[PDB]
């Protein structure tokens, strides 16, 4: 049902991020993270790499979860639904069924209903997110540009499905069928959405993110919070990133606070234009 | 609610006919249709004009509604909610949102849920029929190629529905989201309709049935009647074909009868190819 | 400003009504006699002018005097796109408003008529919000929709009345910032775009035009929301001109009541065949 | 098997004889006194249907009826491909065989009919060896060549005799390995491809048919080793239809003796003008 | 039939198992103490073959020989498509089986080995039912997917099975008429798409193979209805593969058991790297 949904509701202000091992996954405690997201490679070194990126190896995760106290989050293939289950099986507190790593199923994403385990799912519009829901991911986040910290595309995302629900809210009773149709999304989730001026999930940004100005943008512009990786691991002082990253976040409409934390940061990621 | 659906019901096994006036309609009704459906001009008279073709005026039903018994159905323009409620207030048995009128709106469908007037609407495949009652038709019939007296557009769509229907009902429950998302059409009706291996709703065949032989054929192909116009006006002898062609349709799988009605007929409509 | 609200405040009096097409005395009195609160004087209703080549000009001044002497109703005339000077010319024989209209043929391919400089208030064509807002900017004082004027057929009055409606409503919830690029992609001028935002609708009285050949068409186009609507070709080339039109003005005046509008479509007769074209 | 066997013991007795199209009873003594092994009973001779946009369907069995009862040949008839409830009128009015005719308007663009469930023998038209092969999988049991049905032009016959007859000699020569991928170029049947590859023909009866004018195209298609001949307006549209069609049946019967071959041409009359298409 | 009855009881022994890919004694043994049922003789591994532009052909017997008498389990090789010479000479050195690989270098572009003329039952690779029952219309006693071998990326080997695995509940739906067009759309011999119709099934075991790298990929193919996997590149090209392997065997045997298919991923070490193609 939907204590999924309960559950996601306490990452509202939260931050995110991924890590590869225990320093890095202490670090983000430190910071306030509210959860760490467990990989292989963090998606900045997966990108010159042409390698088949799969789900962590789980024991690589009870070394990391022993480690700390806070949530515990990992990848999935898109399609995999069997390394959805040895994970459920392990108890995750979620799984991302994720465009990072190497799709397994070309047509077909994991039938999400099937786990108890809550699923968080990728979009760059809202009719992708739509069909997500529709699958049964309990959490949305934008794909952005994984890796590149660059946060454009974050930022399209974002504004393309706040955009897409203002023309859905701006549409006449009768108009909303045609729309679903071009949106290819059940009429059912569209319609909710139109009652609520916002999709029926807890809604993250990702991909990108390399400073607080960029997370608190993410943040002003509507978004329950961020998922961050790159900008954090490839800085130049992580620990210090990390924390102003979530002090950003929870202080994004704070220019005062915004500023002190941006102040003496060092380099963020290089990152990559393109 | 399904009192809408409960009317249709007792369609099944039945022939709506095409009239455009009394004579025609009481010929109907001496042949055993269930219904007729009231037009200005009826589809192949339709065909070589470029008129704007409209719901019928509302006197001309009263007129023939007075002088028969049988249910009484009439057309309105794609999207012409207007039409629509004149005929609702007007009370009429069913209303037939069809392609063969001009339609008024590009975009948009009636809602046909604001209605308590029950509505059947046309269809080439699967996820056409399932968007027309996402809106709230009671009952689909196919479009085929009406007024040109040529069964083949006919029963290409009979298959088409039954053949997607088939392909759903082939496929495991997670592959059923990307099939949605390729049909255009929304979950809940395409999991309802793999659920009976068949369309929720009564099911008509439509468009160019001009012989007993046609209508039987459509019968066999798992239809639940037929509508028929121009086959019968058209046809050399009118009330004798359409008393065939309903008593084929009531004994579509009787060679015996279906060899009986169809001696000395007549010739029947010339019909268009090209 | 003052002379744009005091123009405005005329033609909010319009609201409610229909305006429709005449070439002589003997349809304006049906007009009137119908209720409608206008007539637009032409040399040929836009039916006629799809089945000729020819050029199409504003009306003599003459039938102008010769109609407005017998109806006491507001009498409106059309101009040809940017021909400045057959507005002044009906700006000097006085009449209520002038359409710059895309029914006529067009004088000036790239420029509309300065409407600021006449005290006559103007209507124009819009298809969607930018245009509407460009017109507007030049100094109409109303719009309609253009649909596919003399055709019968209500499809393209209804794409364009939806178009701008969902336009409209779309600005309102944009953000502030966003509003600037939506403005560029409108090629509209950002301050008029501000003013529907504040308004949450068009700034100028809007009718449905284009196609309308019953009372459903009519009622139809009110209930999307117009404030009112132009007929041409559907009345004179129907059956019965006289009850089509008191009938459509009915529509117009009723258009949320069923039973109204099926009594005044019984026994219609045979509306405008139309052009669904080849 | 039994069924099928049976049907193709039925069949044979056609071999060496020709069918002839016909639209009435005059026509249909026309063709026994000429010697026909039997006649097609058609709403219209392909000729007339090609002069015509309607809809081409199987007769009304009346006529099957009135004609049968005037002659002792073979009564046939066509129905339109995919139509498989007009076969199973035709099955109840007991007809010695049906032509499932692309001459006719197609009832169904992706199905011929299951001829299995029909104890009446089906005839069908192919224009090369796969399409025969998928024809007989259905359960033909006969084939023709469709040719250019009604322009009384042999153009096309030939080729489609040609072109069956030398993939049936060289599927012959294959080596066994390479009947498969063979079979998939035809997309044919495997089991009725090593069936033709073991009897060294056709598994059914095989007819020309299409644009056969004169003694000479009939005797043509039977010296290219066709087991016989349909003719539908080559007779009917010709000068002297009776001589004409004994003409055509002495043909088939003497395809290979020049003298009687002459003979049977001399002072025949005009043949049917026919359509060498603009 | 009852050479294809003997085949197909021998194939069946094989249904729950996994065969590994090996290159020589050493592999042999890790496969043999991982349970494998049994191991394909290589060269190379697919993943060395994709890294070289040689001609990739069957291994030397001698491999074939020393590797035999060190394990007790099957035994099986690769050789080129089309290439009836290979086969006959492993024929001749008795092995369990033989794969007709597209990871060889074909030998012939046209012709698949007509597998009929062997007793050693052949596997063959598809991505879809026509080219299975191609493959089983020439003699394959076995059907694998080709998934894309070597990349130990499973995606492809995923479409391949759900094609296979949808085409076949697709074809049991249809009436028995439409089956005709539905076997030249696949240009599949039509006694083997009813054969697959009566048994609802393929009518031969048939596994999963290409980019199985981990547990979780050979359990997912299992989960979608395969009988079986063969896995090359993802044991040897692994961390650690003797674990790799015992944990595949495994995950094949216990493929709905979440509780032991986590248990053989723990700490399993590093999968082989992959490649997901530029
Ligand atoms: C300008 C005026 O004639 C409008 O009515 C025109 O756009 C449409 O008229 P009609 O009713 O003749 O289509
Ligand atoms: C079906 C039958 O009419 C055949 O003869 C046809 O394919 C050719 O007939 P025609 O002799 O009229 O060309
Ligand atoms: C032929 C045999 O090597 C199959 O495994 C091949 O198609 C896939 O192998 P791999 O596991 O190396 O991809
Ligand atoms: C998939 C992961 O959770 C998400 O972080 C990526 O899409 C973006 O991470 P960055 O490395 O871009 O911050
Ligand atoms: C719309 C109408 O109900 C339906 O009859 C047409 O689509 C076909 O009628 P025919 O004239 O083809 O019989």
């Amino acid at each position: 049902i939907l204590l999924k949904h309960g559950w996601c509701e306490m990452l509202k202000g939260g931050v995110i991020m991924d890590v590869k091992n225990v320093e890095q996954a202490k670090i983000a405690e430190k910071a306030g993270a509210i959860g760490v997201m467990i990989l292989e490679n963090i998606p900045s070194e997966l990108r010159n790499t042409d390698g088949v990126a799969r789900s962590v190896d789980p024991l690589k995760i009870e070394e990391i979860r022993k480690c700390i106290s806070i949530n515990v989050l990992a990848k999935v293939r898109i399609g995999h639904f069997v390394e959805a289950q040895i994970l459920e099986e392990l108890k995750v507190d979620m799984l991302d069924e994720s465009e990072v790593l190497t799709m397994a199923d070309e047509y077909n994403h994991i039938n999400k209903h099937k786990f108890k385990t809550p699923f968080v799912c990728g979009c760059t519009n809202l009719g992708e997110a739509l069909r997500r829901i529709s699958e049964g991911a309990s959490m949305i986040r934008t794909k952005g540009e994984a890796g590149t910290g660059n946060i454009i595309e974050a930022i399209k995302h974002i504004r393309t499905v706040n955009n897409e629900i203002k023309y859905l809210c701006s549409l006449d009773e009768s108009e909303v069928y045609n729309f679903a149709k071009k949106l290819r999304a059940p009429i059912d989730l569209i319609l909710l959405t139109r009652k609520l001026k916002r999709l029926p999930v807890v809604n993250f940004a990702a991909g990108g993110i390399a400073t607080p100005a960029d997370a608190a943008m993410c943040m002003q512009l509507g978004m329950d919070g961020v998922f961050v990786g790159s900008g954090i691991f490839e800085s130049e002082n992580p620990q210090k990133m990390a924390s102003s990253i979530v002090m950003a976040v929870s202080n994004f409409n704070n220019p005062k606070i915004l500023l002190n934390v941006s102040l003496g940061l060092g380099k963020a990621m290089h990152g990559n234009t393109k």
